[PDB]
């Protein structure tokens, strides 16, 4: 039908502390939940099955990402490293060290042959996958980068801080293509581009979600009625059925809006603190929200739209 009717199927309990992000795997087959208890774990993505627990850092995780190809992790903690796990193993491959304070936010590239990485350091990083070292340094932000993301075809990287900027760097030369936005305050809690690298989809901690058309630089959508003043909550573009913003909210329900609308089409009740972090299926109706310490459980929800 025309609206979503996501109802919840699976509650995954484990996290000992706040669990701060899930991702659902390219290939469908698992959820990954990072969290401040330091570890990973994976589940299965259908029926929420408990597969295995990762560990190895020494203090807490705030991302985890997968590679393309489903078969890597990479994870950033506030030890001031990166790792990168194979999921058939559970081993660490790699340690990623550089960072001069707490990695924030990570992301594979659609080749999976590099991560970005932001830090509270002010620094975007990009590693090299096969070495585990570090390419560039660039000098992104005046404050934390709170979130990173390769468009489509790799050639771009996108960060936001609490400086209150997005700016698009070229992957290639690390050079600085646009501050998208550029505003003293509020600070931006999350960026990431649309599945087609069009558009970016920015959150403010002024209770706001905005489209952004990246080669007009100017913004289509803006989306409201959640709360989001302090976390650095995730949104997602949902493509399986309708096409939605997902967004967890500080009133800690998950928020669904018309994307070309821009109405706000279902809220999703059950978690009983801020839901810091969702994910949407790549291929099934299916959405993964994670909550704060009060709650610290993953909920899957499913939608016949
Ligand atoms: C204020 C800190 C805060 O939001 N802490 C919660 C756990 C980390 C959530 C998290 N958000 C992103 C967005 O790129 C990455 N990791």
């Amino acid at each position: 039908g025309s609206k979503p009717n996501y109802a919840l199927k699976f509650t995954l309990a484990g996290h000992t502390k706040a669990v701060s992000s899930v991702k659902f795997s390219p290939n469908g087959e698992w959820l990954a939940s990072s969290s401040a208890d330091k570890l990973i774990k994976i589940w299965g993505a259908y029926d929420g099955k408990f597969e295995k627990t990762i560990s190895g850092h020494k203090l807490g995780i705030s991302d985890v990402a997968w590679s393309s190809d489903s078969n890597l992790l990479v994870s950033a903690s506030d030890d001031k490293t990166l790792k990168i796990w194979d999921v058939s193993s559970g081993k660490c491959l790699k340690t990623l060290k550089g960072h001069s304070n707490y990695v924030f936010c990570c992301n594979f590239n659609p080749q999976s042959n590099l991560i970005v990485s932001g830090s509270f350091d002010e620094s975007v990083r990009i590693w090299d996958v096969k070495t585990g070292k570090c390419l560039k340094t660039l000098p992104a932000h005046s404050d934390p980068v709170s979130a990173v993301h390769f468009n489509r075809d790799g050639s771009l990287i996108v960060s936001s801080s609490y400086d209150g900027l997005c700016r698009i760097w070229d992957t290639a030369s690390g050079q600085c293509l646009k501050t998208l936005i550029d505003d003293d305050n509020p600070p931006v809690s999350f960026v990431k581009f649309s599945p087609n690298g069009k558009y970016i989809l920015a959150a403010t901690l002024d209770n706001t979600l905005k489209l952004w058309d990246y080669s007009k630089g100017k913004c289509l959508k803006t989306y409201t009625g959640h709360k989001n003043e302090k976390y650095c909550i995730f949104a997602n573009f949902s493509v399986t059925g309708g096409k939605w913003i997902v967004s967890g909210s500080e009133d800690n329900l998950v928020y669904i809006w018309n994307l070309q609308t821009k109405e706000i089409v279902q809220k999703l009740q059950g978690h009983t603190d801020v839901v810091i972090s969702t994910a949407c299926h790549p291929t099934e109706n299916i959405i993964a929200s994670a909550a704060l310490e009060n709650d610290k459980t993953i909920k899957l929800w499913k939608s016949d739209c």
